[PDB]
């Protein structure tokens, strides 16, 4: 088959020549493959897990052999549990072959024809394109890896049987499942959205010339509270969302949410869009919404994370240092496991409360001082491809993006602190970057004028090129922030959808109403000042919890990382 032109990364090259990142690399590379074709993991929470199981895998396979002193594998050897029982080395002392045989492993089971039955209804939907474009990727992989493969190794074979233990208890084939979820109807209700109701998929992925079908995606309704933790040692709750439940009298604060949902994630040329050509570069730099060549955001994250680690590496050879090979196979199992996680919580709440999102709360508030019937937001990007495509809808009560960037970029902090700088765990840090470009924003990729074409390079196909965009940043809780706001910016989440807004946005002397510019955009807190401390009730619960994404994220980093990477007690999995 013709293999699909991928363009550059926007990396140095020498991070590749690390064997923890190069396979780090291949994960990514089958996310935004997997999500222009169309292949099996797409979806925000599901391509999370994929790069949580894949380095678990590696940490086990390398630490197993190369003994860590600090903290210790996720599986053991000795567990009388069989599904929690890591393999034995048994003389294999080659780390390389070991991290590679995981690696392959691990992807392979994640991306390659379910010849065992599985095919039918999980992966009945996938087209054998996809499957053999997701092969090439893993088979071109093997030659580059730096130093080698050597299948025949021991050290490979023992790498392939930790994958298989990781695969065997952590895959979730089910796991985006929507099979007798359908919408109920209702003020605060989510449904499907208004400008995509329906699409007409090919009735045989084979033939996509061929017939289609009116098809209704809701993304993994049931994922969120059935499926199995990875590192979390509870269970979390967010306070009820403005509008719902025992925050049902919130309305102050739901109809000034309703008020700068409006100006600030409105279309470009709309008179009511008051957001600045700054703030929508911050609303696309991180979106990463599952396009064409792009992914999903933890593919976003893990290319900021390659760049921290690189930047703050103890040793300056990233090829031979046992030092760096330990310290990164350690912060992205940290990194993705907290990363997965925080896509299970913030799925089962955004599926719990089922809050709608803006455009169908500005459209349909019914008042006539309020609403806006025939608004429009900025929008996640469709890059890529010369349309706005039907992308499968779910809640907007937590934001997916401000969940995982909470977690990730706390966990972050965690494990840097006192090594880059010192600060209290819940304050600004200082790990700041220089030179991140957002695939998003890079001056390659666009918004084509016909529809992709998979056998040419982006470069060749005419389109309005995205504008290239370097930025720095001077911390994690920056990054945190800004990833979480830029939401608010695209019109897809509620200001309480990322954090209470009464730690991100300044307060007037009214209540829940907060101020604005003398142009009427939102005025946000300096980010060096902000602290999520304001929490909220639960009908169902007693006690405060916290309110919006980042908050939830930044709790799950913490258990997680203060219980040192230990699985989730089997007693209290769904
Ligand atoms: O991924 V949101 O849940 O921020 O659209």
């Amino acid at each position: 088959v013709t293999p699909i032109p991928l363009p550059k990364i926007d990396e140095p090259e020498e991070y590749n020549t690390n064997y923890i990142l190069f396979w780090n690399h291949v994960g990514l590379e089958l996310n935004r493959v997997t999500h222009t074709v169309g292949g099996p993991l797409t979806g925000p929470p599901l391509s999370a897990r994929a790069l949580g199981m894949l380095h678990l895998a590696i940490h086990d396979a390398y630490f197993s052999i190369c003994p860590p002193t600090d903290f210790t594998t996720f599986l053991s050897p000795d567990t009388e549990n069989a599904a929690y029982r890591l393999p034995s080395p048994n003389g294999a002392n080659d780390a390389r072959q070991a991290v590679a045989g995981a690696a392959l492993k691990m992807l392979s089971s994640l991306y390659m024809k379910p010849v065992e039955q599985p095919n039918p209804n999980p992966g009945a939907n996938i087209s054998d394109n996809a499957y053999a474009q997701l092969g090439l990727v893993l088979d071109r992989s093997v030659l580059e890896a730096p130093g080698g493969v050597d299948r025949e190794s021991a050290s490979f074979m023992f790498g392939e049987d930790v994958a298989d233990v990781f695969f065997a208890l952590l895959n979730d084939p089910r796991g985006a499942s929507q099979e007798g979820y359908h919408p109920t109807p209702g003020r605060y209700k989510f449904d499907d959205e208004p400008t995509h109701p329906v699409v007409l998929i090919p009735v045989d992925p084979n033939n996509p010339n061929g017939p289609k079908m009116p098809f209704r995606q809701y993304h993994a309704p049931f994922y969120g509270k059935t499926t199995k933790r990875f590192a979390t040692q509870s269970e979390h709750f967010l306070a009820d969302p403005p509008g719902l439940r025992s925050n049902a009298d919130e309305t102050a604060e739901y109809d000034d949410a309703v008020r700068v949902a409006i100006a600030m994630g409105g279309a470009q040329a709309l008179n009511s869009t008051k957001r600045s050509p700054w703030q929508t570069a911050q609303g696309l730099y991180w979106a990463y919404d599952g396009s064409n060549l792009i992914g999903t955001p933890p593919r976003f994250y893990n290319q900021i994370v390659r760049r921290i680690a690189v930047t703050y590496k103890k040793e300056e050879d990233l090829a031979n240092s046992e030092v760096n090979n330990a310290d990164f196979a350690r912060l992205f199992a940290l990194v993705d496991v907290a990363c997965t996680d925080a896509g299970i919580f913030s799925w089962k709440e955004k599926w719990e409360f089922e809050f709608w999102r803006p455009l169908s709360g500005v459209r349909d508030d019914g008042r006539p001082d309020h609403g806006d019937p025939f608004w429009l937001t900025l929008g996640a990007p469709a890059t890529n491809t010369n349309d706005i495509p039907f992308k499968p809808p779910f809640p907007a009560y937590p934001s997916g993006h401000a969940t995982f960037g909470g977690a990730v970029f706390q966990m972050v902090r965690r494990y840097y602190n006192g090594r880059v700088g010192t600060w209290k765990d819940d304050e600004p840090d200082n790990i700041a970057i220089d030179m991140m470009i957002s695939e998003e924003l890079n001056g390659v990729n666009r918004d084509l004028r016909q529809p992709y074409d998979p056998t040419a390079p982006i470069e060749d196909q005419p389109g309005i090129v995205r504008t290239r965009i370097v930025r720095h940043f001077d911390s994690a809780w920056e990054l945190m922030f800004e990833n979480a706001i830029s939401r608010i910016f695209l019109g897809v989440h509620w200001r309480f959808d990322a954090a209470a807004a009464r730690d991100i946005l300044i307060p007037t002397t009214t209540k829940d109403v907060y101020a604005v510019d003398n142009n009427g955009a939102t005025v946000f807190q300096n980010v060096e000042d902000i602290r999520y401390t304001t929490r909220g009730t639960r009908e169902d619960e007693e006690g405060l919890f916290p309110i919006g994404g980042v908050p939830l994220g930044i709790e799950i980093a913490d258990e997680i990382f203060n219980n040192g990477l230990k699985p989730t007690p089997p007693e209290i999995q769904p």
